[PDB]
């Protein structure tokens, strides 16, 4: 009875969805109400880092729910303290604020940057972000998101934001001034179609932020929590931000977000910012379980090997298939761009019809975002399914 | 063992906390790491509607976690669809959008209002909200939040917001214009110290929104989900908004938020707004469990009786204790205001020392926000403990 053909009318029409009602999932597979199995190379849009309903995650959720779900930030709880320690120790050693989502994490970052700048000067509230970036949908994050189509209906947005071309050193440099309090960057742009930063570009952004006394903020909501083959992309690049935001895979499915700051950026005082749900024991328990799994000896090294193997197969496909214009990415975050004559959305629909789930993105791309636990055989099955789709496109 | 005495070092200093690490809770009671039991009249700030770790909620969480935690809004899931149906049918019959938090629900409402306004005119983007309101900390919601102390460090905020005095018909009338797309009101202001709207004031807001073609938006994040003795406060008042926002108690401790719209306010299109985590099956399963419990025959009527019983005891206390200036609220949302010579924060600390947890708010108040499952004897115990505190204050 409860099915998308019957219950759609209770939901606002905010999404373009594939026509499936999913009721059960394990690992890389998800099942509709009829028991049809789908190979899930979406991971819920880069969230299901350990796949669906991973047994260790499920056991931690069950255990914690029996003990304490929510107490608020009037008090301290053990999962929140443990997760803050683990995030600090596995990054650049700073302090943590828990939010519930990526956009909320980025909003906290914006607020940190504004407070940092305002201490120096009332004029130092400008924020730079990239054209084609995606930082979230709440109004602060939406102003940072360098995509007019998402902004226009909701204007006027937050004053003081300006945009530069991703990977264009000189364009970033020429937009800097002493009035800038932060530069926001995705180390790999996601929604725009999987576009890795060059190391030179990130190194430049770091130097500029140092020269103009601005905070360098890396949005690792999509590329973070193991997906590049290191815990965070910044660790692959060797460029350390002042502020790092994370969400998506942090909870392995359970909603959570976080901001990590160095001492320079540790500017918030009691009352400046907060959240009812953020830092709750249930979500933080999930995050503890996830970070412990990802940091086990050898886990990330095997993600890197799997990323290399998937990339090799897709590069072979790119050479062979004239409709494939480009393949790019890092680790298990990979975009496949098609020639203009072929619709990315049609490719995704045909994949879906053949029981493979992929995520469309800009620049006429689909994204392969499998769970980090994805098996070599599942990688091959996904590539073969995509090839079969392209043969008939 | 993990404890706030050490682990505070990993957390940003964004909160003024009571000095307790809590590890376990059931019902109206929460326990520290030493096994001391505290009577929790915070409900995690109006969140734990069924108390801590209610067995039916816990069972639902465990069952859903074993099945499917997160699939994203690329697809449909049964809990999301069921919860949307239940929210629609138990309110004014509209459509639902799932967010993760109160602030995110209010951000969606702002965006709905702007989309609505822009259909009529490019100038019709202005939003009105009340002085001393609280709508959230993300930058859209923060602009709606009528509290300069929370805004100033982060300016400039979103242009086009203006404020009026809560319960002041003349001030609301003055601020209306054809360029207003929404009026935001908490039916009972929470953070300001539990200040119910008058029915007259809400009826006037409804008439004015009709006259100026604006959306009336009720923020029921704190007063909703059963706390006033009806599912939503608007149902006690008999004034129906165009848009309703809810979070906190919706998930019984699991993070979730929602916006409900009538057809007039049903204006978002695919791509206009979205969220990774919003509408996930785990959180929506919690929401289904909660709404089914609250809507059981007699449940809300008993919340009303308990509210009346608590209010009677507090009114007797007010008459008896000169340091108590006022008691106000509705159902189990109650504020106790002290004479200026007595610090609400000192009262809350002394309650804490005597194993009763309460939530400070504005206007020199403490808030009693017990779970809606609070027992009559627990009510008496809280009141007796408070009285003992006031005897030595
Ligand atoms: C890089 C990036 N930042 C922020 C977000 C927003 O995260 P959320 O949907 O959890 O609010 C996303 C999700 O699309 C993202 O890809
Ligand atoms: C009336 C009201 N609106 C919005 C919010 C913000 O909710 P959240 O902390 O879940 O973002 C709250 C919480 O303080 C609330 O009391």
């Amino acid at each position: 009875k409860i099915h998308h053909h019957h219950h759609h009318m209770y939901l606002m029409n905010t999404y373009s969805r594939f026509p499936a009602t999913f009721v059960y999932g394990k690992g890389s597979w998800i099942y509709d109400e009829k028991g049809n199995a789908y190979l899930d190379f979406t991971s819920g849009i880069a969230v299901n880092v350990l796949g669906h309903s991973h047994p260790r995650l499920v056991e931690a959720i069950k255990d914690q729910a029996e003990k304490l779900i929510h107490c608020s930030n009037l008090f301290w709880n053990r999962p929140q303290m443990e997760l803050a320690e683990l995030l600090s120790k596995n990054t650049f050693g700073g302090k943590v604020f828990f939010a519930n989502t990526g956009t909320e994490a980025n909003e906290a970052a914006i607020k940190i940057a504004r407070k940092y700048g305002k201490k120096k000067s009332e004029k130092k509230y400008r924020i730079l972000s990239a054209h084609n970036s995606f930082h979230g949908r709440t109004l602060g994050s939406l102003t940072a998101t360098g995509q007019p189509k998402y902004q226009k209906p909701f204007e006027p947005l937050v004053p003081g934001f300006e945009y530069f071309e991703f990977n264009n050193v000189e364009d970033l440099r020429r937009k800097m001034s002493e009035d800038v309090c932060a530069v926001f960057l995705e180390p790999i742009q996601g929604e725009s179609g999987i576009v890795p930063a060059t190391k030179e570009f990130l190194e430049e952004a770091r130097k500029l932020c140092d020269e103009y006394d601005a905070l360098l903020v890396f949005d690792e909501v999509q590329c973070g929590m193991g997906r590049t083959g290191k815990l965070f992309a910044y660790q692959k690049y060797g460029v350390v931000p002042d502020v790092l935001t994370t969400a998506k895979g942090l909870g392995g499915g359970v909603p959570i977000g976080a901001v990590i700051v160095n001492e320079r950026a540790n500017v918030l005082e009691p009352g400046d910012h907060g959240t009812t749900f953020g830092g709750n024991p249930l979500a933080c328990r999930a995050g503890v379980t996830v970070i412990k799994e990802l940091t086990k000896e050898g886990f990330l090294e095997e993600v890197e090997e799997k990323g290399n193997y998937l990339m090799k197969k897709l590069q072979e496909m790119k050479e062979e298939y004239d409709v494939v214009a480009d393949v790019r990415g890092m680790g298990l975050m990979i975009g496949i761009q098609f020639r203009e004559e072929v619709s990315n959305r049609e490719v995704a629909t045909k994949c879906f019809e053949n029981k493979l789930l992929v995520v469309p993105a800009g620049n006429n791309t689909i994204r392969f975002l499998p769970p980090l636990t994805v098996e070599y055989g599942e990688i091959d099955l996904a590539v073969e399914t995509l090839k079969k789709v392209l043969q008939g496109i």
